[PDB]
């Protein structure tokens, strides 16, 4: 719908039904209580994770949590080489091939990620995870990775969309702040434009990538706002940038300014029931964690593996009860607390 | 004894008699029967809870559920928001991270006291704001707060609990025993918990330390230190480990190793040190009712909001668990120690 040479989720689920059949089966094992490993392992297996450092966003370390915490209870002797990418600068601390790990947990938003991941699917036998996609790569349609497992950008954006477009009416000004340059913004970026300039005849304004922080996120919106101060709302592509964003319209004391999160972690949940943001799309987070775990069993029971996962979504507003928001939470970091 | 600058539990309430005699109060309290809050509030109250996640060890886990549960007991609306602690460095954003939630002004906020960055952050919660702070695992006042102390110090004393480990190997081992030492993390706990043993055990029994490490905490952290320690000096009789997470490691890594020759402890007896026990992987450990500072951060919150006082300090008790006390012994202490968190 947005970028070529992918398969959409559900059109992935829909072209071959073995593979919606086998993500239901892990979706179920998901949801259901751990039932451990039934082949032990002669050694630990040697898992390696490299995860964005120092975000405000708490994706990751709860996704680690809640991975290992599963891990446990399924009875699964690992070791953890845990990587924390600084706020960039590098990438070379790919160097965890070394590590000749079993699995590798790694992510997939730039290029220079796709030619690395070309290296460890061409060249070892080091099985990969792919955290933060779920719209597998047609030219990978020979050898897929091992698993693509997150929460569906363009769904978790769909959903955005139509809550705008539900509450502001055509020629509605707003501008965008992008995430970094790469996959996230294009999909998380550009399904919300697509979607809210075709269906609701919105008038885009601006759109301006950021440094994925919320010092960026901040200065992005102000610098947005000093070009177009005129917008009905901001989308923002993620946490900290909408959460420096927060900021910004506090500092120029634009109230009428209505701003998205992107995700649903604590910040995010905080600022919506403090008022500072006013929507959210929150994504059963610990779901994605403990999917690892479970596919990772199934390996190691030489059961079959899904190529993709996504993990649910809901809406979340400032104007929900603390109940729902509670709900939620209890649902949503049930391993990560 | 193992550090300066603490007041001893039982020594600060032999200085205090009135302050004994509201701690006896709260062992009553907590003990009986729940006796619902009298003078009901206009709003649900704030609380907000700061706890290390991602752990074997159930205790907080536990503490929270039963903290919960007999705040409903006592009928109490409450609003609990956890507060995600993340020990992946750095310092600067724990810091801040901490300070993120004394803007949230709430009425109640419960701590740990592990590090010294703990330190500070706890001066200024002291200092500068009118949040009412329980610090949760120590049980030892500080002596430079004597000003102004928390509103409770709450746990199962380290001290006490590492003393009681240390009589059994005492009675178990003869003089010049050797034994290594798995630490905490650096910090209170691994002072108190493993100085405390080293101490009794070198000084009282003569035992020899072969070597001593810190840990991250955790489980893998427990294995590769121990696999280090064994590496560097194979020739132990036993590995005491100063937590649940760093002993369970320390099984896995002596499974791994073929040393059934080692004994080890677990330090808290939660379920995962419990299976432990009776699967024969873990030797002794020392069992604390859990459940009874759960129920206690619970009353002294009720005393406070029916304005009567509340004592600076409560320490749960302790009771020894080794592979040879049979599935009844266990059950009662389980039905005891888990009252409450089930
Ligand atoms: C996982 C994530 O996607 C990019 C960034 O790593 C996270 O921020 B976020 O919370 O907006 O979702
Ligand atoms: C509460 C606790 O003390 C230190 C650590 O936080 C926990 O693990 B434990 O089970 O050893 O007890
Ligand atoms: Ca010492
Ligand atoms: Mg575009
Ligand atoms: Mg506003």
């Amino acid at each position: 719908m947005v970028l070529n040479g992918y398969w959409g989720y559900q059109e992935f689920l829909d072209e071959f039904p073995e593979q919606r059949n086998l993500t239901n089966a892990l979706s179920e094992a998901v949801r259901a209580q751990p039932v451990p490993l039934s082949k032990p392992t002669q050694r630990p297996i040697k898992i390696s994770v490299v995860y964005p450092g120092q975000q405000v966003s708490d994706y990751w370390v709860r996704n680690i949590a809640s991975f290992e915490k599963r891990l446990y209870k399924l009875n699964i002797n690992y070791q953890l080489n845990q990587v924390f990418t600084r706020p960039n600068a590098s990438l070379s601390l790919m160097e965890a091939l070394k590590s000749k790990s079993d699995y590798l947990i790694f992510t997939l938003d730039t290029t220079r990620h796709r030619k690395f991941v070309e290296h460890v699917l061409d060249s070892t036998n080091t099985k990969l995870i792919l955290q933060n996609i779920t719209t597998p790569v047609r030219e990978w349609d020979k050898h897929q990775p091992f698993l693509y497992v997150g929460f569906d950008h363009a769904e978790g954006s769909r959903e955005l969309a139509t809550e705008f477009g539900k509450f502001f009416p055509k020629h509605t000004y707003y501008s965008v702040l992008y995430f970094s340059e790469g996959y996230i913004s294009d999909v998380r970026g550009d399904t919300f434009i697509h979607q809210v300039n075709r269906d609701n005849n919105f008038e885009l304004q601006s759109a301006y990538y950021t440094k994925a922080t919320k010092q960026s996120g901040y200065d992005a919106a102000k610098a947005s706002l000093a070009k177009h101060p005129d917008v009905d709302f901001i989308y923002a592509c993620s946490t900290d940038v909408a959460l420096g964003a927060v900021d910004a319209l506090a500092e120029l004391g634009r109230e009428d300014i209505m701003i998205n999160g992107w995700g649903g972690g604590s910040a995010e949940l905080d600022a919506i029931q403090k008022g500072d943001l006013d929507i959210t799309v929150m994504r059963m987070n610990d779901d994605t964690g403990i999917a690892m775990a479970e596919a990772i069993k199934w390996d190691l029971e030489d059961k079959p593996v899904p190529t993709v996962y996504s993990g649910d979504f809901e809406i979340v507003t400032k104007a929900d009860s603390p109940e729902r928001i509670e709900a939620l939470k209890k649902r949503a970091f049930r391993y990560s607390d």
